[PDB]
């Protein structure tokens, strides 16, 4: 088992990482090196820097996911997730537009749903929402004060989110983050928290009972956002890859990119961190490398992927994994 996953060995918290610099929006370095960097800049609890745990290092090593897991402290639930879809584009392509040489209906339909998505718009949506959620916790020393505050801003912007259920994913989100509840960080005090975003890329046809076509061309009705809110229901995500088209086509099951909480007003220049794959240094896949890619890079990419989710969670405000600016590279 060469392609056995290994956990990276411990870096000293004294040693720096080596020089890297972005090329065309992306930068990258081996996991080892990334750990170094992480310990220098993202590792603080209470302004005081520290090592990546064994456990933390083990998580890191699962790949696409591992930096969201470490940085959020939990494996991604994705319960509160937004996206943007143009329902009007979809229905007017769907029934005034026209397939392309040799493309079937399922094909055609799956494809037009994929492109009726807008990611820039889904990202600012989760980011404007995060801002509201954040102003709602700024001064709020119990969850009540929070929710009340929340409700007011929402209502004031005439936001569809206002009307969400109170066991909804949106309202539950803070009482449901495990760190909320902690002596250590949060402590049932909203004001001790921060909203954070990451993103998942993923496939729409995931059904065992799916017609073959959906599994390979896409489900045009799966993971559509709710048009008022933008919320997407992620419960139907079973982490199943795309089924093959030719034999040339192998597919990953998903991607995950960490944004955190940057202040960067230009969404395009914001940075999305993610490993390439799990760590197999002994093996074919190789070592994990981690990429800090610009947003314009994150939202392009793959083929593998016909849906994108922009998710919110919360971390303690004392942690440094979601700072106001992130840079590409080293330095």
């Amino acid at each position: 088992d060469s392609d056995d996953r290994v956990t990276p060995p411990a870096e000293p918290l004294d040693r720096m990482p080596d020089p890297y610099r972005p090329s065309y929006g992306r930068a990258e370095t081996v996991v080892n090196n990334y750990i170094r960097k992480w310990q220098q800049v993202y590792s603080h609890r209470d302004g005081r820097k520290q090592q990546m745990t064994e456990e933390q290092r083990e998580w890191l090593s699962y790949g696409c996911v591992g930096v969201t897991w470490v940085n959020s402290g939990q494996y991604p639930t994705n319960r509160l997730a937004f996206a943007s879809f143009d329902e009007d584009r979809f229905k007017n392509e769907l029934k005034n537009g026209r397939p392309r040489s040799g493309e079937t209906r399922a094909e055609f339909e799956g494809r037009v749903a994929k492109e009726s998505f807008d990611e820039e718009k889904g990202f600012q949506r989760a980011r404007e929402v995060a801002s509201v959620m954040n102003r709602a916790l700024e001064n709020a020393h119990d969850e009540s004060a929070y929710l009340d505050n929340l409700k007011k801003e929402l209502a004031n912007g005439n936001d569809a989110l206002r009307n969400e259920d109170a066991r909804s994913p949106f309202y539950s989100a803070l009482r449901n983050t495990p760190s909320f509840k902690e002596r250590n960080g949060g402590n049932h005090d909203p004001s001790r928290m921060k909203a954070v975003i990451y993103s998942k890329h993923f496939w729409s046809g995931q059904d065992r009972s799916s017609s073959a076509d959906k599994r390979k061309y896409g489900d045009p009705d799966a993971f559509r956002p709710a048009p008022g809110t933008g919320l997407v229901d992620m419960s139907r995500d079973r982490n199943i890859p795309r089924s093959p088209t030719s034999p040339g086509e192998g597919f990953v099951n998903f991607d995950y990119g960490w944004f955190g909480a940057q202040t960067e007003a230009d969404a395009d220049k914001t940075v999305w961190t993610h490993g390439n794959h799990y760590h197999a240094p002994n093996g074919s896949l190789g070592a994990m490398h981690v990429y800090e890619s610009k947003f314009r890079n994150w939202s392009e990419g793959y083929s593998d992927f016909d849906r994108g989710a922009y998710v919110i969670t919360f971390i303690p405000k004392s942690w440094n994994t979601a700072p106001d600016k992130v840079k590409q590279g080293w330095p």
